[PDB]
């Protein structure tokens, strides 16, 4: 196996004094004729290696065929027309069909039109009040900048020229006068908030908030309220802790109010009734709480309780004039019915252990549509009748995939210090705990992000190779409140890692898998979490699935988005300790020369706006150069879409059964 040579720069950083080599920094620009040839060059060696394994097509043909089927999402009433998302299962993008009473099925907005090669795609789509007019994001290619189309709904055309240079921001109307949005330039790190008035140009919409020196954020966002009668800004500068302002959208040039004026808690806008506003918020509540307080003097210290704090994580939706309170309970949810004035109608009991979508709807809504699903059960949707309460099925899954034919089991193993850790299972029923079945072992741990039950046809086909998918809700995590997440944050990081190695340890134990049957896979900060777990105990498993990762954990605040994670990771010029603590795990600069690393699939887009490729690149450069063992370091770049997935899904389970010593499929 011979891989791309790659050669080594002369760069050297500093850090309190000390000094830090980075031999692969050229690489660091995905766009230099030389990276580009790298990566054309190492894609070669990858598939390559690839083609040497028998059984590739016929998984690939297998994830292609049990991938097509019919989906259809929820009904949605907008104007004098119901909508809904559909796909024939072929289709890339899902298509937005709309219907009138008694009338046929049309379709209202195809996405998948707007490229030839189906690049461009629909993100967020909002209706003015009157149902008339909608304002919807495309984001072309695979970045974060988005564009606000502007299309009048009953002739499906154009109304006027879309809005440029829009990024990480909401469209909320103003009745059918306009909406607000938000862009870090005028109409490069002050996120701002303006609004966009129909029959205007952009360069004259008028901003709302960010430009003077006290309202600088890096992020903002904006909401007004169902009935027009209140507009909520919040502002942070980081992915967690936000501030929150209000104004009086009754009044004449009302004033901006504070909700709150610091950013030691998360807070956010429900709903509104009258003027009373209701706020979900972790402020004095690790597993938040649901508060009112009235809009005329918002400040924390007058916010008074609707649904108290519990020993669950609380997530709040509001529909039809009534709360929905969904609880997590070890990652499974759990729905009870309130109304405004905080008195609990019932606990709406749900089809089963998993995860809930839905029950979102406007103060009018005669019925809530939520969508059930766990590891081994696709998604179900279902109507929910309010005021009795009644529960009907609305669309059962076409996907074909029997839940009755699998296992999906909780279980709990004991971290390094001690701390209980909920770890879900799943595989095809009969499988023997002897300790030989392939395993992917799945995690994240960080941004307060949960990992509830959700089915992945990729997984599910996992599971019909005989493999077991086993997804631990680590520390960092949002499963069991703030406390949780934060036990896995900055110098705390580790906690992380060592839940991890824990879960991989109990599988061991719990006679599921053995060593060369494991595989640990994770994106994003997943792909940290691999990249860190592989680098500090290569002999755990036998092959690493590192995805789109933060690998380089000194200078990824220096990248794109990296400068908004600083809550969760900390930076390296932050202080020598908080430095010393990142080079301490810092998979990118903890990789060895002389050890013996897992078979490793590093994977990643040729560019990318939220995780820059450099990470992927200097951390595979490096394993390449370093690794001592007969074990293979590759790097996957991609560079139509899902036709593109099936093909690297395919390419990671025939890579990673192919590296167990498998050379006929498992089963």
């Amino acid at each position: 196996l011979h891989y791309p040579v790659t050669r080594q720069g002369e760069q050297v950083d500093h850090y309190f004094g000390q000094a830090v080599a980075d031999p692969y920094r050229w690489l660091e620009d995905d766009r230099s004729p030389e990276t580009e040839a790298w990566v054309k060059a190492q894609n070669a060696v990858t598939q390559d290696y690839l083609a040497q394994i028998p059984y590739r097509a016929a998984i690939k043909e297998k994830l292609a065929a049990s991938w097509n089927y019919a989906k259809e999402g929820a009904p949605f009433r907008e104007g004098r027309y119901h909508y809904f998302f559909k796909n024939d299962g072929l289709q890339n993008q899902n298509v937005l069909w709309r219907q009138q009473e008694g009338k046929p099925a049309e379709v209202f907005l195809d996405p998948n039109t707007l490229s030839p090669d189906g690049t461009t795609a629909l993100d967020q789509l909002s209706f003015s009040r009157d149902g008339r007019i909608l304002a919807y994001s495309l984001s072309l290619a695979g970045s974060d900048w988005r564009e606000i189309h502007l299309m009048d709904v009953e002739s499906k055309q154009p109304l006027e020229t879309p809005l440029k240079d829009v990024k990480f921001s909401g469209i909320s109307w103003l009745g059918n006068e306009g909406f607000f949005y938000s862009s870090y330039d005028k109409p490069t790190d002050q996120h701002k908030v303006y609004f966009h008035r129909l029959g205007t140009a952009q360069e004259d919409d008028r901003l709302v908030f960010g430009a003077i020196p006290a309202q600088h954020h890096r992020y903002v966002g904006a909401t007004v309220t169902e009935d027009d009668r209140f507009l909520l800004i919040s502002a942070a500068n980081s992915t967690s802790g936000n501030r929150l302002y209000v104004k009086d959208l009754s009044q004449e040039n009302a004033p901006l109010l504070t909700v709150q004026g610091d950013l030691d808690a998360d807070v956010s806008l429900v709903d509104n009734k009258g003027s009373t506003l209701y706020l979900l918020t972790n402020r004095d509540a690790p597993n938040r709480r649901l508060v009112t307080v009235d809009a005329a003097n918002p400040g924390p210290a007058h916010w008074r309780d609707l649904i108290p704090e519990r020993q669950q994580v609380l997530t709040v939706h509001s529909g039809s004039g009534y709360l929905f309170a969904e609880y997590m309970v070890d990652a499974t949810a759990r729905v009870e019915q309130f109304d405004y004035e905080g008195k609990r109608v019932r606990e709406v009991a749900l089809p089963g252990l998993g995860s809930v979508s839905g029950f979102n709807g406007k103060h009018d809504d005669p019925a809530l549509y939520f969508g059930f699903e766990n590891y081994a059960q696709p998604p179900t949707l279902y109507r929910f009748e309010p005021k009795s309460g009644a529960i009907s099925l609305y669309r059962a899954s076409a996907a074909p995939f029997k839940p009755e034919d699998y296992v999906s089991e909780q279980r709990f193993y004991q971290s390094k210090d001690g701390t209980r850790v909920p770890l879900i299972i799943s595989y095809r029923k009969g499988l023997k705990l002897d300790g030989s079945n392939p395993t992917i072992l799945y995690g994240y741990g960080g941004f307060d992000v949960s990992l509830t039950p959700s089915f992945s046809v990729s997984v599910a086909n996992w599971l019909d190779l005989g493999g077991v998918y086993a997804v631990a809700n680590l520390r960092g995590g949002g499963e069991y409140g703030q406390a949780w997440h934060l036990a896995g944050t900055q110098q705390n990081k580790q906690n992380v890692f060592d839940d991890f190695i824990a879960a991989a340890e109990y599988l061991k134990a719990e006679g599921y898998t053995r060593t060369d049957r494991l595989a640990i896979r994770g994106g994003s900060n997943g792909g940290l979490l691999v990249g860190a777990v592989m680098t500090q105990r290569p002999d755990l498993m036998r092959v690493a699935l590192p995805a789109v990762g933060v690998l380089d954990m000194l200078r990824y605040h220096t990248f794109t988005a990296g400068t908004g994670w600083a809550y969760d990771y900390g930076t390296s010029a932050d202080s020598e300790a908080m430095f010393d603590y990142l080079k301490g795990y810092s998979p990118l600069h903890n990789v060895r020369p002389g050890v013996s690393y897992p078979s490793t699939m590093v994977t990643t887009a040729d560019h990318n706006d939220r995780v820059v490729p450099a990470h992927s690149f200097k951390f595979a450069a490096t394993l390449q150069a370093d690794n001592a063992g007969p074990h293979p370091q590759l790097i996957r770049i991609e560079t139509t879409p899902v036709a593109k997935l099936i093909e690297q899904s395919a390419d990671i389970y025939a890579f990673t059964l192919y590296e167990m010593g498998y050379r006929e499929l498992p089963r």
